[PDB]
């Protein structure tokens, strides 16, 4: 269960661009059916057009994921589409953004304890193009579980996970006027943002918040999160001790000390130590069947050709759940490091992640070289070399 947010009140009166990958959820085989992937990450503002291409020509139907924001609070979208590989058919993905004076093309290249609940708030004006967009998004240990969007006819929370279902009529009716009442409280911030920033009353502005807590095995809470942004820059949070803020730029000082003369940190510490300590146990126990799941992933080396005598080394791990992982290539028992690549890890759109690192070795010694995968799934990391 949310909190009730306090309007900012900060007084009276940055782009980031997207980083792009193309791959396919499957390995790519000619003629199999398999499902093409556009991830973009690290853009600000949230507003993106995304486009997939085969043969230069616009796919007519993608899938979109709904959009979220990371602790940097850049956002992340997937874009996904069905297909099936050919040998000459060309696939792209293109993001048109801000940040960027030219629509971005990216092709597809074949080789390419602690419990927590947290919710991620956001606040979108677009001034003339209606009011503005307001988003609560709900997380069980990075487990989306509800959902509520302004941007419906008749907006109300709703279950984004099966195990939700259970809970009364009375608590979608309660968590759905909760979030309509914070609605209006980031509806007015956004109009007095405006001049605390001195900035022009046109264009589309941003309101970030991440609130929750996260609670030790013991029952006790570990961390308690309480943190704005505007525009994808820190403005205020709640700090570790649960009794003070620290403020990120001047604007901020008013909302700070308005903020201690209401005693708004000691609501906050009531209501993370107690409230949101107890509906994370409520949480938990209806969805303790799916949310404790591990997928160990499973890997495997590809080998590619190079200019002259040398080849790529790609160890692969699919399938894997919870994202982080870890891969690293070993020769003579020792970690490489200079002529190794990465990719970040990616959803593979079912649920599971992928990553692969890649090294180059001299042709003829692929022999000499081990990938190794450390995953909390596995009882013992994996070891694997090429094999043909």
């Amino acid at each position: 269960s949310i909190i009730n947010f306090e309007k900012l009140g900060c007084g009276a009166s940055i782009q980031k661009t997207p980083q792009i990958q193309v791959y396919s959820r499957h390995p790519p085989e000619n003629g199999k059916p398999n499902i093409l992937n556009c991830y973009v990450t690290q853009f600000h503002p949230p507003h993106i057009e995304i486009q997939m291409l085969k043969n230069g020509k616009k796919i007519p139907k993608v899938e979109m994921s709904d959009m979220s924001f990371s602790k940097d609070w850049s956002f992340y979208i997937l874009a996904h589409t069905e297909f099936t590989p050919t040998e000459t058919d060309t696939y792209a993905c293109r993001v048109k953004h801000a940040s960027m004076a030219e629509p971005k093309t990216v092709y597809w290249d074949r080789d390419m304890g602690p419990h927590s609940l947290r919710y991620f708030v956001t606040a979108v004006s677009r001034p003339g193009l209606g009011e503005p967009r307001y988003m609560e998004v709900g997380y069980v240990d990075d487990t989306e579980f509800v959902r509520f969007d302004s941007d419906a006819e008749n907006p109300r929370y709703e279950p984004r996970a099966r195990w939700m279902e259970q809970e009364g009529p009375e608590y979608w009716e309660r968590a759905t006027q909760k979030a309509k009442g914070n609605e209006q409280s980031f509806r007015v911030d956004l109009r007095t943002l405006l001049g605390c920033y001195n900035q022009s009353k046109g264009g589309s502005h941003t309101i970030q918040v991440i609130s929750g807590c996260e609670v030790g095995s013991d029952g006790r809470l570990l961390r308690g999160y309480q943190q704005y942004a505007y525009d994808g820059c820190d403005y205020i949070a709640l700090n570790e001790d649960l009794k003070t803020w620290t403020a990120a730029d001047m604007a901020a000082l008013i909302t700070k000390h308005k903020w201690e003369q209401a005693g708004e940190a000691e609501r906050l510490r009531a209501y993370l130590e107690g409230t949101c300590v107890e509906w994370l146990r409520r949480y938990l126990k209806n969805g303790n069947a799916t949310l404790l799941r591990t997928d160990s992933p499973k890997a495997h080396v590809t080998h590619h050709s190079r200019p002259e005598d040398k080849v790529t080394l790609r160890c692969w791990a699919l399938g894997f759940y919870p994202a982080d992982i870890t891969l690293t290539w070993q020769l003579n028992g020792e970690e490489l490091i200079q002529d190794m690549e990465l990719v970040e890890t990616r959803p593979a759109g079912d649920g599971t992640f992928q990553k692969w690192a890649s090294v180059v070795v001299p042709l003829g010694k692929e022999q000499y070289y081990t990938c190794h995968v450390y995953h909390q799934g596995l009882p013992e990391p994996l070891t694997l070399r090429w094999e043909p």
